[PDB]
DNA sequence: TATATTGCGCAATAT
DNA sequence: TATATTGCGCAATAT
């Protein structure tokens, strides 16, 4: 339209428009940090996962006779 | 509305346009699915770690004066 | 003479 | 009389 009222109105709506953007850009890259946090702990869990494994094939591997005196 | 030629090459970047906004909103499905997908793997990971603890704590908890006949 | 992507406004709609 | 979100077109820009 061409009313000062519809001005005004379009005017305040494109401000809000221009901020719901830039939140949802702000929301968007914070979801690529949590991926890449998430990628982060998966390797640290994955390593503690196998150095746990590491660590008792070794103590199984030297374990191999236990004592049978009978 | 320039010309003829200005409302074809319009109606392919409307085209183009809806093709490449769809295409967006499916990428962003797909980092929501690998969210709950790297959330699941990050839960699954840290119980292999806690059940790893538990059977390591229980072993060392019978182990007790372990022979030492001097 | 091509499609793909993106900042912006609009209007409809949602809160 | 409020702002927030979203489908669509436009024009500029990128590939």
């Amino acid at each position: 339209k061409h009313s000062d009222e519809y001005k005004i109105r379009r005017e305040r709506n494109n401000i809000a428009v221009r901020k719901s953007r830039d939140k949802a850009k702000m929301r968007n890259l914070e979801t690529q940090h949590k991926v890449l946090e998430l990628t982060a702990e998966n390797e640290r869990l994955q390593k503690k996962v196998e150095q746990l494994s590491r660590e008792l094939s070794t103590l199984r591997n030297l374990f191999k006779q236990l004592p049978e005196p009978l």
